RNA sequence: ACAGUUACCGUAGCUGUAGAUGAAUGCUAAUUAUAGAGUAUAUCUCCUAUGACACUGCAUAACAUA
């Protein structure tokens, strides 16, 4: 369970399953539902919706927390095809999509399902991308929860002998890169 | 801002004259080719057209490396 500011118990719940067959299977039934809130006086209390979704996965590496860190807009692919090259393979192929893709990397790990990273120039275009991703995954008939795309985000970090945590610091100006357009 | 209303004196009430030109009309002028601001101005009757051909994108997997 994460947490929030003030270390209270934030309302976002993450879970886990011993095998894979069974990870589809949580993310189908669990829509709408009602079990119970709190348990007070031998009945039951207020009502709550259930809304189970996979928006958000979790990774650790020794060749992940570098790499990303220079790019301000990187995006991860997976669920690929057999074994690949990245600037003889990756490339060519990426010409017959729209990926628009900067830069690329790898994922090693000995694994039959490969992960080539993506690199962009300006918010505009990532965002595009997303939507492409999207779009194209329905005309795949892949699947709507199905894991196929994510964006890659470093996570808050706080070191020793500061005097403030770099996640509490309220003259940051990381918001710039981001414009609005309507 | 000033004169007039029996050829005596207080009130009261009238004509001409100022500016603002956000209507209409009469007379006379189309006279080099550097001419302007605002609801772009109101009521009622008959008939015709609109309505599937409206802007953009094939990056809507295109024109695709000796």
């Amino acid at each position: 369970r994460f947490r929030k500011d003030g270390v209270q118990g934030d309302t976002c719940y993450v879970l886990c399953r011993s095998e894979r067959d069974a990870g589809v299977v949580l993310a189908r039934i669990q829509e709408t539902a009602v079990p119970n809130r709190v348990h007070y006086g031998q009945l039951f209390g207020c009502s709550f919706l259930w809304a189970s979704r996979s928006a958000l996965f979790l990774c650790d590496s020794q060749l992940d927390y570098l790499p990303a860190r220079s790019p301000f807009q990187v995006f991860t692919t997976g669920w690929e095809g057999d074994v690949s090259e990245e600037e003889f393979k990756n490339l060519a192929y990426q010409l017959r999509l729209f990926p628009k893709a900067v830069r690329k990397f790898s994922h090693p790990g000995g694994e039959d399902v490969s992960s080539f990273f993506l690199e962009f120039h300006r918010m505009r275009d990532a965002k595009l991308t997303m939507s492409r991703l999207q779009l194209l995954r329905r005309r795949w008939r892949i699947g709507a929860n199905t894991p196929f795309f994510g964006f890659l985000r470093m996570a808050d970090l706080r070191f020793e002998d500061d005097v403030k945590f770099a996640d509490e610091d309220s003259a940051a100006d990381s918001d710039l890169d981001e414009p609005i357009d309507y």
